[PDB]
C-alpha cells in the first residue's frame, strides 16, 4: 500500500500544531526550488543542450486573489514520473518517521526539510497543492495533494507547458488570505530567503479603484 491518506492526515496535524509561524512554507518552497535548480545548472555544465527545454534559471510567485491561489514555479531540473513516486511512497514515509522521532526526542525541528517531508509544510496555509512537474526524460504530469487524499499521478495534457521544472499552485485557506497579498509575500521572501542565489520573481496585479 502506499499509505498517502494516513501520511498525509499525519503531517498535516503535526506541522500545523507545532509550528506557529506559518510563513516559514515559502521559506521551504524557494528553498527546494533553488535545490532542483542547482541540478539542472549542474548538469547543463556537462551537457549544453539540457537547458534547450528553458534558458532561464529563475523562481517566480504568482498569487491570484480571485482564485485564492498562491503558485511557486520554477526552472529547476523537474521531477520524472518515477522521482514523483519515489518521494510519494519511499521518501514521505521515512522522512515522516525522521520527522516524528526528532519531535518525540525533543530534538530541534525548525528546519522542517531536513527530514525530506518539507513539502507538506505547504499544509501550514493551503488546504489542497496541485503539483506540475516537467522533466527533460519524461513528460508533464500533475499530482494533487490534500490531507487524506489518494489523488493519483497524471500526464497533464490540458495545463500550461512547463518547458522544465515544478510549478506548485496552493488553495489557501478561508482565513489565511494574508498570504496573497504582495507586500505580505515580499516582506517573507526577504526575511527568508536572502541565502538565493536565483532571481525571485513576483507577479504583482494592477488593482481597479
Ligand atoms: C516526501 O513526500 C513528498 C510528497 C510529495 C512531494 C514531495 C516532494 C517533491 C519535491 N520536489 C520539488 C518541490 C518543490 O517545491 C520545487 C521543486 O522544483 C521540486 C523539484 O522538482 N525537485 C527536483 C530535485 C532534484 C534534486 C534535488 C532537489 C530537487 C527538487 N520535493 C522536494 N518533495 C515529497
Ligand atoms: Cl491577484
Amino acid at each position: 500500500f502506499g499509505f498517502q491518506a494516513e501520511i498525509s492526515q499525519l503531517l498535516d496535524l503535526i506541522i500545523n500544531t507545532f509550528y506557529s509561524n506559518k510563513e516559514i512554507f515559502l521559506r521551504e518552497l524557494i528553498s527546494n526550488s533553488s535545490d532542483a535548480l542547482d541540478k539542472i545548472r549542474y548538469a547543463a555544465l556537462t551537457d549544453p543542450s539540457q537547458l534547450d527545454s528553458e534558458k532561464d534559471l529563475y523562481i517566480r510567485i504568482i498569487p491570484n486573489k480571485e482564485e485564492g491561489t498562491l503558485t511557486i514555479r520554477d526552472t529547476g531540473i523537474g521531477m520524472t514520473k518515477a522521482d514523483l513516486v519515489n518521494n510519494l511512497g519511499t521518501i514521505a514515509k521515512s522522512g515522516t518517521k525522521a520527522f516524528m522521532e526528532a519531535l518525540s526526542s525533543g530534538a530541534d525541528i525548525s528546519m522542517i526539510g531536513q527530514f525530506g517531508v518539507g513539502f507538506y509544510s505547504s499544509y501550514l496555509v493551503a488546504e489542497k497543492v496541485q503539483v506540475t512537474t516537467k522533466h527533460n526524460d519524461d513528460e508533464q504530469y500533475i499530482w494533487e495533494s490534500a490531507a487524506g487524499g489518494t489523488f493519483t499521478i497524471t500526464e497533464d495534457t490540458e495545463g500550461p507547458r512547463l518547458g522544465r521544472g515544478t510549478s506548485m499552485k496552493l488553495f489557501i485557506k478561508e482565513d489565511l488570505k494574508e498570504y496573497l497579498e504582495e507586500k505580505r509575500i515580499r516582506e517573507i521572501v526577504k526575511k527568508h530567503s536572502e541565502f538565493i542565489s536565483y532571481p525571485i520573481q513576483l507577479v504583482v496585479t494592477k488593482e481597479t479603484e
